[PDB]
């Protein structure tokens, strides 16, 4: 005759799980929160601030097991990171909300591990939607909410009253590292993309619009003589781009993806910024006090991602990213006195298998280092020519 | 099927603004929130502490539109002031609720811009009525509760569940400025009366009962044999005071004001001290164990507002105050080494008109300054004298 | 038409008071909250670190009213201490609830005095249950719970919906000695048992099953190749001990007290360390992968309690005990330079009576202490002889 919370829960709390993690760049160690993704698989999903340079993941479910977990793929423009559970059984998943259709009134329920006490829960209701700007270089397009969140809960579960996932417990404002009412998750959907792409590559593959822009607001609105205070200003479009192709014109105002209404220009790059080429989409537009639609098709990109580091651990050098199909790990452009190049790596390089094992991509290669061979074999390609580089 | 405060905040969300304000007194910058409290004059209430000493305010709706707001009036003691948005269109101003009817168990959403991310809502319950001793020189009645407020927060809504408004937020009790747990509101009777004051003369005009007290506590009532752990115990009544024609003699204990039981001296101190002079209002009396009811009607006083500065923005000297009926604004006491007294400024002068503009009362006086002219020629009588003073 | 908790804590509400507490170890004050346990004796709960080296306690209702208290019980180890009102009128007590069928969905309020600003309600949910660790000497099986809890909370309320005591509220984790989300309360099912020692002793009597043992942590459960990932790892029992008796062997898991499932080790010492000597229990057993019941009845020892300084308020020295029925005070061993020893004070004494009255066991004593004698002469037996101590 009481109203809980427990019911739900009950479902739901295996679902998340408690990480430690050991490191180095100087030794150290870390913990935080994790949400189970995949059953079957073992796959968890969690901020890649938390496991980010790690030696060693452990993972530990709500019932006590803990289990050894290896990366898959790793985020640092989102802050988002897969890691899989190293022989899952009888593990329990999470299934995901829209995180699209939240509204500010909407109560919410934290869960996670502050301070390594333990798996905890607090509740709160969303305080704002679409809050960005905490790291300017980051897709950022955070769920705001009051459930006490402090240090340790990164890489939880934020979950409506149903026991869906709505997002992923990422940061607070605070001065003096106490929680104070004010915490971030990065939305459900943006977590839905990222990971799957992950899953099936190692990392993401970043499409474009190839638009500069801005925020709209008030003021450059009346310079522009535009009724609308909030959206996505274009300052230009890029030649040869999706854009350009689609008729996108600068002085435009973007002011809807796919039907939902666009917060700000932050927002859109953090959607898009989410979503795999060649992935067709469609702009609400605004050019001269006229609505526009328009269809687009997201395209190739420069994207800064996987440093060697991120696969090596600890070997800087060189930045690395799939090519083409399932055609092997490219090396993008070493550096110089880095690591990598001091045991001939050269840009331009094409990793298509390691140890007699064939990789299509990082995933199949991070495969091979999770085994922790003595000796790494590198089977490269330069120009037309076969090579090995070896390691230890 | 779930539960949400979404449906409500949805009607509600427009009404609280946010506001920045430049000033100097040595250049700053400050922000919080403000509600609006009546959408066709564009008047929104806010914190006096907020504004105060500001030479620009800017107020920013939830959909991203700016306004300039100047200026209407303000309560220091009270920490209540009204601005107005100049040029207010298509606004959505909040219901007030009956803050007497309020109970500790009841559940608030506060709504307000925290550290200037935006339009944030948290929420919480009634902790606490009738809190004061924040600033013991003030009136204060302070709602308690436990939604999160930060800094950035002050002047904006806290609201039941219906969406009314209950009290404006305004303090916190918090070691580090970070939330803990505990804030404070001003009850919103006391924000409906003061405000429309302000709308209607540019200053609270402060009414007296012309008593003395102090709070009745448990050891002070065995002193005095009184059944009451609580109440205004009356130490003195003034000669030729409302309390003194009413028949209220010293050692009697207040424990009613009109209807309504007394949490203690200040909170009576606090309701009155916001009720406009000549209010017709209604005493429970204790005197020798016996119950007595008394009628009342609210006198002059002495209160001391508006400095010169206030109104001039950085001409300190002489206080100053409406007069009689619309009979103009009067200098209350000029200092000596003040800038005021340094352009002639001499108590007992009655500013009747400003730029060949009429002066009935503080508001059209500031009103002619929210204009910004370069010469401003007082037109004042001395004696029986018009002069005229000029100023740049 | 709206929902509060306002009817439920207007019949609550006076059940929980404010404490003033005076002492010297150098002069000090504090406050905290308490409980109403019993209304007519005046009985009153709250944390043993509140009024701990107290020389006076003042109790202060939620009407106003203020009543002197005098220390009845205290159990540092569990931080539970018993006060009683000095001439108890019109009262109202808390109806507990009982704690173990508390879930982590569940809705909580705390109520208590936050920096002594009065009455303050908080709400939140249970986050989690049987936190220990906080102090690793003590026993502690804490309700973890979300609701605001600050300094001068402690020895509060905390409650369900329908307004049942579940648990005191004791300790925050909190940088900066503010709230962040997390706090503590003991159940209320421990503090059923230790007050209601206390009543009729003035202390806790102590029972144990004598064996040692630790938590059954995963890595710990392979080594031993067992099916469970918590509990209470037998690592050996205690020659004639209740456990021995029973047919405990060293290397056995216990996963249950009396039906209840056993978080770990620390919940188990906690529970049993509650339980009054002589109490019937039965343990759920885990020897080589097969489940087994066990009867057991809980035995004396050696618990290291009530120091002479306890009941003296400052005469350091040996520490004291009841002894077998109600025989008197039993001094148990004491030091050297310490000042009880220094009144004729040797171990192995038997306090008899005090000033003409009878002394069966602790609370007797301090309530012949309570009237606060200028000499107090205390009839003791040294082997088989009568001889009397005096003080001042």
């Amino acid at each position: 005759q009481m109203p809980s919370l427990a019911p739900m829960l009950e479902k739901v709390m295996p679902s998340v799980v408690s990480i430690n993690v050991e490191g180095s760049t100087q030794k150290f160690m870390a913990l935080g929160s994790g949400v189970i993704i995949d059953a079957d698989k073992g796959y968890v999903v969690t901020n890649n601030h938390v496991v980010d340079n790690a030696t060693v993941i452990k993972v530990q479910l709500s019932d006590g097991r803990k289990f050894d977990a290896k990366m898959v793929g790793k985020d640092p423009r989102s802050d988002i990171a897969l890691i899989q559970i190293q022989n899952p059984k009888n593990l329990t998943a999470i299934k995901m909300a829209d995180s699209d259709a939240l509204r500010v009134g909407d109560y919410t329920v934290a869960i996670g591990n502050p301070f390594g006490l333990g798996e905890t829960v607090t509740s709160g209701i969303v305080s704002a939607l679409g809050r960005s700007g905490l790291n300017a270089e980051n897709y950022e397009n955070f769920i705001q909410t009051d459930a006490a969140i402090n240090r340790g809960n990164a890489g939880g579960a934020l979950v409506n009253l149903n026991g869906e996932l709505i997002g992923i417990n990422t940061a607070i404002l605070a001065p003096d590292g106490g929680n104070i009412g004010i915490g971030f998750a990065i939305p459900s959907n943006m977590v839905k993309n990222l990971t799957s792409q992950m899953v099936e590559y190692g990392q993401v593959k970043r499409g474009e619009l190839g638009i500069m822009g801005t925020e709209l607001n008030s003021e450059l609105a009346k310079a522009m003589k535009v009724d609308a205070q909030r959206g996505a200003f274009v300052s230009q479009v890029l030649p040869n781009s999706s854009a350009a192709k689609a008729g996108i014109k600068a002085g435009d105002v973007i002011t809807s993806l796919n039907g939902k209404p666009i917060s700000s220009f932050a927002a859109l790059r953090a959607q898009v910024g989410t979503m795999p080429v060649g992935s067709k989409l469609t702009l609400g537009l605004l050019r001269d006090g006229k609505q526009v639609n328009v269809n687009l098709e997201l395209q190739q990109s420069s994207q800064n991602q996987v440093d060697s580091s991120s696969i090596f651990n600890g070997i800087e050098g060189a930045e690395m990213s799939n090519k083409g199909k399932d055609q092997g790990v490219v090396v993008n452009n070493v550096k110089t006195g880095t690591p990598a190049a001091q045991i001939g790596l050269k840009k331009g390089d094409v990793i298509i298998g390691a140890n007699q094992q064939a990789v299509k991509n990082i995933a199949e290669l991070r495969k091979v280092l999770d085994s922790k061979p003595s000796v790494l074999a590198l089977n490269i390609q330069r120009g037309d020519s076969t090579i090995y580089l070896l390691m230890q």
